[PDB]
């Protein structure tokens, strides 16, 4: 069977990371061969860069074209840039098939797509003065880079709006946490943190997979092969139940990038309210559920709102977070602010892509 996959990419800074790039690893997301409703990505955006935001909106909405062309002619990679990159044999056809006329279409409206993104990138390259304005006609809370609130968008999913053949796609949810002069964020690994808390509240999937920004999924079976192993040269893979002492595996592990581990692994609990996770009803509930998942019970309305608080800026404070749970934050001994920490206590499996 196909559990829940949480998938998030960090990205800080529009001018080292170009929006394109970045584009095309979320539609290797959006693409993925794995059932709409179990696959959600989650995109961080540390710089609340309007650019960020603006170039997600033009990703999601082309997602609707090249996903259900994708699906349909069975593309790999299925990263728009990478595929239009690899030649073709037109040659071999004695007349145009339906699957080149589809596809010279969709080349072509991804080339629109760049000059659109291009577009947005330039029109950046100078600051406005009073501020970004969006599209609607409100100020842009991200202007203010070191001092704004919490922002969370929600694109796609069951209420975005479908594919081209009526169909929908996953969830592309954009998420900038609050940045206050006198808390720290602790950089991405503060912002993984946040991903954690955030995904655990709108979707909770068991399983997590964090790929940098420009790292495009190459096979559009990758989940499912994951899951050919998590549940029952060559790549990284991990399992452990740790009942135990002395026996197997001693301590924890630490998980980076390109890597489906299961969720629970972050959460310490050996088989009491006790807010060792800050304060959140909504969030320790969450962790405390058997194969992940929300209570439908609740709209998607106020567990947003409960989503915006577990980005609050000082969240984490009187808290485990960074300690010893999560993503650790770093200069003292660790030798971390490299990886989710899977404690040895319980269940662990971790399943690597090449
Ligand atoms: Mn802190």
């Amino acid at each position: 069977q196909l559990a829940a996959v949480d998938i998030f990419v960090s990205t800080v800074d529009p001018l080292k990371e170009p929006p394109l790039v970045t584009a095309n690893t979320v539609l290797s997301i959006l693409a993925v061969d794995y059932p709409v409703d179990k696959v959600s990505c989650y995109v961080s955006d540390d710089g609340a860069a309007m650019l960020s935001f603006e170039s997600l909106a033009e990703t999601s909405e082309f997602a609707r074209k090249w996903v259900p062309f994708c699906k349909k002619y069975s593309i790999e990679p299925r990263a728009p840039e990478w595929y239009f990159a690899a030649k073709i044999d037109y040659l071999k056809d004695k007349v145009q098939t339906s699957f080149v006329k589809d596809r010279r279409a969709m080349k072509r409206e991804y080339e629109e797509f760049k000059i659109r993104i291009n577009a947005l990138v330039s029109k950046a390259l100078k600051c406005p003065e009073e501020g970004w304005v969006m599209q609607d006609g409100t100020p842009w809370p991200g202007n203010n880079t070191r001092d704004h609130p919490g922002m969370i968008q929600v694109f796609l999913g069951q209420n975005g709006g479908l594919d081209a053949e009526g169909n929908e796609l996953p969830r592309l949810v954009y998420v900038s946490r609050e940045k206050r002069p006198g808390f720290q964020h602790h950089k991405k690994a503060g912002a993984m943190n946040a991903l954690v808390r955030v995904s655990a509240v709108l979707t909770n999937g068991p399983f997590i997979l964090n790929l940098d920004c420009d790292h495009y999924i190459n096979n559009s079976k990758a989940l499912r092969e994951a899951m050919c192993f998590l549940m029952d040269n060559r790549n990284t893979v991990f399992f452990d139940i740790n009942l135990r002492g002395l026996d197997g595996i001693q301590g924890p592990v630490y998980v980076g990038t390109g890597c489906v581990f299961n969720r629970t692994a972050l959460y310490g609990y050996e088989p009491s309210l006790e807010k060792r996770f800050g304060q959140s009803a909504v969030f320790v509930a969450s962790t405390l559920m058997e194969n992940g998942g929300v209570p439908p019970s609740a709209t998607p309305e106020n567990l947003l709102k409960e989503a915006i608080h577990v980005i609050s800026c000082g969240y984490e404070d009187k808290s485990d977070w960074g300690m010893e749970i999560g993503w650790i934050y770093g200069s003292v001994t660790e030798d971390i602010l490299t990886g989710f920490k899977m404690h040895a206590r319980g269940w662990r499996s971790i399943y690597c892509m090449p």
